[PDB]
């Protein structure tokens, strides 16, 4: 289990001078809190080899050159088969940094080992996710109000919801599923939540993607519960002008109208103070 960090001094975020080495330091720093929420999941790497002012790609297939110690599993998609890495150790996060994989994206299900053969196949959804996107003119205050409304509807079912500022423009919400549920079943439940909210507050919420009608509304994207979709991992850096993070928040923080995205240094400071706000999500 060995990684050599090359171009450690290469700036990946020109705006802030943040380097590959800084990204390595960050991922080392968040390893203990981040690994639980990506354990057992295929990791998709969004890479910016020349930094955030240069092109990115969304890399799913594991390269032939990938180190032999990386855990991996295969997924049959509608075209064929893809081998993914599974990130489950500090060394794995060191590899992520070396790859300039600023963002780590995962589905809401984990691999499960076969009864007799120990072969890894996709298992049930372990959590629901909601991806909340602000339409034009929509401020953080409205995103937070809609997030509370999602939380309340799920609370009517005895489900708990954890808020995450995405690091980009919106909010992500996670709710742990106590009993096993298929990704199909998860997508149905999430869609019904979204639709219920849109019916209750059609001027403030939409459950459909079409952008012509998104202005003034929060689009509550329920579709990333699909087995074939991903959502950025909690604690992931973002490939944006600033090295912001998909940062777990408290509901009390969401009562602040000045609510904003957090930078990676802030997230480290918060972990030092409070540990993992998502500790109960994948326990
Ligand atoms: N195919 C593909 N999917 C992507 C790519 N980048 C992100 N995704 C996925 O597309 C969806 C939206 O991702 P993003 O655009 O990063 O949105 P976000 O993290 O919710 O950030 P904001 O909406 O800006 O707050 C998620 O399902 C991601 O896993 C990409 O380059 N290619
Ligand atoms: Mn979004």
């Amino acid at each position: 289990q060995r990684v050599t960090l090359t171009n450690a001094d290469k700036v990946l975020y020109p705006a802030t001078g943040t380097t590959k080495s800084d990204i390595f330091d960050y991922y080392a720093g968040v390893a203990e809190v981040m690994l639980g929420h990506i354990a057992g999941r295929p990791a998709t790497r969004k890479r910016w080899p020349n930094g955030v002012d240069q092109p990115a790609f969304f890399e799913k297939q594991l390269a032939l050159s990938a180190p032999p110690w990386l855990s991996r599993a295969t997924v049959a998609h509608r075209s064929g088969t893809t081998t993914y890495p599974i990130i489950d150790s500090a060394t794995g996060l060191a590899w992520i940094a070396q790859q300039a994989a600023l963002e780590v994206h995962v589905p809401q299900w984990r691999f499960v080992a076969e009864p007799g053969s120990g072969e890894l196949n996709p298992g049930p959804a372990t959590r629901l996710v909601f991806d909340l996107d602000p339409g034009e003119g929509v401020m953080m205050a409205q995103l937070a109000e809609v997030a509370r409304a999602v939380r309340d509807l799920l609370a009517d079912i005895g489900l708990v919801t954890f808020p995450v500022t995405s690091g980009s423009k919106g909010l992500h919400l996670y709710t742990p599923l106590d009993e096993p549920v298929s990704s199909r079943g998860a997508t149905v439940l999430a869609k019904r939540v979204a639709q219920r909210l849109e019916q209750a507050m059609p001027a403030l919420v939409t459950s459909t993607m079409t952008k012509s009608l998104r202005a003034g509304k929060v689009f509550v994207d329920w579709s990333q519960n699909s087995g074939s979709k991903t959502t950025i991992a909690p604690y992931s850096l973002r490939g944006r002008t600033h090295p912001t993070v998909a940062a777990p928040r408290t509901w009390a923080e969401l009562d602040d109208p000045a609510l904003r995205q957090l930078s990676y240094d802030e997230v480290l400071t918060r972990i030092a103070r409070d540990g993992d706000l998502l500790e109960r999500l994948d326990a």
